[PDB]
């Protein structure tokens, strides 16, 4: 179950909130932090970033390491509702 | 039928007789009173804006919460003239 | 013969004179007068929205109909010429 | 009959309103609830999507998992729609 | 001599003017009318359709019940045409 | 009689409803469950594949077998389906 | 006489229009309505198959008993022409 | 001879030129003209559907109702064409 | 000699014109027209079957009675060759 | 091979020079002048569409039939175009 | 009498029952049971079979020994038939 | 030739030195002398505009009505220009 | 030995290239210049084709006629090579 | 040894190296310069379609026509090097 | 019964789990762990794909090869999950 | 006994779990090993190929020469299999 | 070589240089030096531009024609270019 | 034995690894290196086709001249392969 | 005892490695080197067929010819091993 | 092993980091490198792509003719990384 | 690593400071830097602009080209920061 609330994490609070030349930005830095070839991310959308994220690291380094992509584009507040979203989900099934 | 009064009223009287600024700010204040992701709001125009609306919390709360946003943002004129057309379409169809 | 008349109605002079935006509203506006599904109206282009209009709902009622969601936009150049095309083919072939 | 009248709920209100995006989003979270294989949902229209979720899980649960997706999506016009839809039947055969 | 006009009734005015996706959905909804098992409708082309139609339930019943099915598809063009050529063969035969 | 009833379960319900891809996974799955040599089952029909089985494990534990391999297919409607008439076959000449 | 017209209705009418997947399905249904040792079903042709049809139950009973058959295989247009077909023997002889 | 020229007029003008799925169209419309069971014309091909119409009705009312059944199916040029090369041959022997 | 003349009208133009299933099926329909035991048809060739045709009822009657069964097995193109032959040698010794 | 040149002047000047929207309103057009079965052509590129036009109505009146449909949709160049072509056709083969 | 009794279980509900495949092992494993010189099992058919297997071990240890290479050969369904009419006759007789 | 002349003469000289308002009050005044469209004239550029006016009304009145246009627009230089290229092209070609 | 090098063009050159659809033409156009009953030809490999035609009319007019029937079906080039090695026998023997 | 070269040239560089809707285009021009029925050229593959061609004109006709129908769709580059391949073969064997 | 969990961990949770173009990814990295020939990998689907896969290397090896060219293609998640069931089944019968 | 137990092994697990095509490349590869005649392989079933290779070699190295040919042709699950019971059989009798 | 050369030319030294707007007055001057269908141009990139003009004219033409193109745009530079590139492998080749 | 291992590098290494159209390509160039008729290589399958390859010319040839096609497809990776093994067995034999 | 080594080459090398097809067209073949009447050699086997050939020719000319026919029918393997076992008995018997 | 290391360099770190129009360009770019015919490159995916050119160049030449090629679209990234994998696979297995 | 934190200076630092007229003066200073066609920088952002640099000449040089750049554009603020975090990176990773 925790594989699915973080697929909500990621889609619906990660990806649904940046826009679309924040996502340009995204997929400009998901090569570096996920060994994703830029071939099939280049025409992506939000929904098949998430599924080759998902699929390219696991659910729990693709929220996180969201987060640090989110954190090395300065975006302060999605990285820190991110954590929130994620904290929550931690204190669900980790407690 | 009364789903499609309150269309006409968010789309025809509301939405349309804002100007561009004023939809920035309306999209601004969109994700305080709805719960939708700002990722699509930012480049949507007005059609895509009421079918986010409409989609994401009903006709009705739709277009009383466009009121309320209206009235957040000092618009009194139009949030009377919403006031109006909805108590016309609440006396047409719940009398 | 009359269907092939009132597809030249709908098609060239009704849905071919409208911009896209004006699109995107009457596409706002089936939904209330077709029980047409939107998620096939959302990526249609003029062609698409006639066959699902006479295809939905004929085409004698197709245009009438096109006539009523022009005059819910207030587009009443087009609605008159929609009625007088109408008017001149129910002359042609009613009498 | 039930089944019957469960296919034009799922199919004709649930699935055939919702777009081209908002379906992909619906197959990235269909695996959650359902137990289905992915890989013949990522290219599946909404025939085969249908076909897919009533042969796994019965047309019942199929209608009422498509409520609760279309809540975790924030659908809440199609989610009320399809429990309209799913009560109106309810009470035709249930009564 | 009824059951050849069925027969030209039922595949080249009502299965001919379907789509491939309209196909999809008929088959979709034969197994709500007819009793017949799917497992070779999936696969099925128009005139394998029109020959388990008409082999599992007669001509007659055949073309009232794609009259119904299309129906049920919102498909009223269609369902209308099959009409005025199934009250032509009535016409024809019966009187 | 009950031999026969558990033929018409079989073939007429089970194995006629499961489409030739569906039909491959269960001739895959066949092996499993009935010491059946496959070099027969690989270019098998639906007739030939109830063959074997009621061959070679009798209708009753064919049927009930039958049940089983679709359950290890995911495949609830019809496992639920074939309980159902397996139910009124035993409801039939049990009681 | 009555003996050869049931033969031409068996032979000619009934097995001749149903195809060779059919007709595994019909001698797959011979074995529990005629006590007919399959063994020489399996690679029977369809003028075997009447032979020991009408060989080991009559003629009468082996184009009755087709008519059930054809019933259990919910092949309802030819179990008709089978009984129209028997009905005009039947007033042809026994009137 | 004016046999041998039929026999050339319908395989080679005739059927060679319909595609396979014209083909199951034709074998569709052909119990309806020739009174063929269709047992036989469910698989063959088009020597062995020339050799049951030739057989069952003669070459020359062969061709010309595969001239009526090529007007059934709206396959002006085919049809027009048997015409043309009918009439050469009936030119060619009749006179 | 007229007795030479119909025994190569019976074997040379009518029984090795049909091919072996077709004779299979002369064979089911000589008990009807011959009083002949089916015990030597069962595996008689064509030289061997019109051996008991002539025998059991002479040549002219069994040249007839073929022109019978071939016309109740609507091979009408091979009962006009014997009614053609037949006629020549009627011409031929009868004039 | 008058036939020939019509189909040059139909696939190669025609329609190869009309556009994919342009195609879409030439397929919406086809059905009020050839009585073509939509549901082939609404997949259909310019070959199948050139295919179906001479295939149901001959390459003379196809072409007509093309001027005609492209002067509906005031397409007064390629109309000239085609009528250049066909006229220079004529003079070829009619003079 | 007995004898007898074996005969017709052997003849009648063993051999008659599997088909020529199922013959030709059976053949192959008659030299393992039986002590039976295989250069006449070779060509004998199933009435030759039950001839050399009751003459040369006699019907009640054929008919055992039957059910055995029936076991051997995973054909549970005439092991189980044989052994239930064996039991009848051995009620019969034996009681 | 004359055809390309004129493509250059009212591309290259007539909408190229024309400036986006006056494009867009020469869109304004299409639909007076051409009877396009304007639901695709709204969101043009000179060159769809270019193709729009030779396809929908030749190349020779689409210069000769550019002319009349432009002096609707009292643009007498531009008017003057293209009458001086056309009075060149006229010159080159037809003398 | 030209009878040899007759049966070594007709078998080996002729027949074996042709494959058996090809056959099955052959068979259907065997009967217009042979006078050979088609009911051995219906199930007969190339051996027994060559055995009849060669049996039937001689080795010399059975490839004349070989290259006549290839023409019939416009095999030019297996006719051609047919003619080549016809006239390297006449070239041998003739001469 | 030519027959060999034009096949190399025919498969390997002409129709290898057209598209597949060239190829589609290819087969509605194959008609008009072989006299092959179009009935097997519909689902043709480019084998297929070297094998119709080269079995119904011949290899160098085949090429040449292959050249002439490359003509024909404007090919100008696949057409020269048909005939530098062409020239390379007639400069290797016919000099 | 370690033989048909690996057989479902295979099939249902590995192959299942992946898209087509996926498994074509999938069988181009067969033939580098396998000695599988490709000439059939080429369109088998995924069933005939763990056929080959446990026909060629037993399903132990074939389910850890599946790991670890799912960690060849980045499959992270896939193999992840591969490993969980491989270990449940380990752990399941291993101990 | 071990004659038998490897006939059950010979033909049971290893003739009858290969398919056809692998029966046909089984055939290839037994006159490798066996110095059998390889036209009456051609057409051999697996009974008959049994039965030459146990006629022809003895059983023993009927079993250890099928598992060499397993291993030619890569089926190691299938050699694997008769090594299990082959060294069952051995451990059966020869301890 | 030279091919390839004037390929890289054409591509990457013309066509990419150019930007969307002039690509799209680039296409409206096609049809005026190439004689190529504007239908399958007018969506085309850069690539299925350079594909239609080499494939239409040739390599040597295709970029002697870009040259008269640009010449017509105006576009000084990119023709002087084009023409340094070419004069490049005109002195590489050519000498 | 050196017969062997070229029908194991013939079958298992060139045959098998080319694909079904590869295949085609193949039996299109078989016709022209081993004077093998092609109306039996219409239809075979990879284990046929090395059948008369190794019957028509000898292994040796065979698989010599296999390299031979499979270079005059362009398959150097194939051909090179066959090179390998080829030469490990000529390394094995003749040394 | 040269005659029998003979008998041993024919009949076992020979005879035996020919299939039944082959042993028609071989059957085709004898009496053109044999002056061996057909009539019994239509039905022979081999065995039947060596006994005419020793018989009619002896066995030193039958093995000859043998390889004579073999290689009228391209078969060099097999006529390559009857001249290997002919050369092995002439060194064992003629040195 | 070189082999599959030059493949997972080809297909995971050259093919798939490129886009969809670079991809275009990689195919327009491949026939001047490869001689392959373009007719089968026109709709190939990256996987297709690769197997072409591995299938047509082995995987050595493949990968160096790809840095060559990356080289000619200036993709400088792309060339390094090629380079720098490459060498550590030339020093893996090379050293 | 190095790789990742280029890509943070030229784009986090240096492209992302820049203005929209700045970034026009960028891409006209491209074209003399890069050799990057200037036709796909006419309408890119700054992430693009990014992946054209870094895919055209690497991170390294792309960093020092856009400092290059920068002080062609006097821009000495921009291009001493990119300078200052590049000797950040180069003291990070090159010590």
């Amino acid at each position: 179950g925790m594989e699915s609330k973080y697929k909500e994490i990621l889609l619906l609070t990660g990806l649904d909130n940046i826009t679309d030349e924040e996502l340009d930005r995204f997929k400009f830095f998901l090569s570096d932090e996920f060994n994703i070839a830029t071939g099939k991310l280049h025409t992506a959308n939000r929904i098949q970033v998430a599924t080759l994220m998902i699929q390219n690291a696991g659910a729990v380094s693709a929220v996180m390491k969201t987060i640090r992509i989110f954190q090395k584009l300065n975006y302060m507040l999605l990285a820190k509702r991110l954590q929130e979203e994620k904290e929550k989900v931690d204190k669900q099934y980790k407690s």
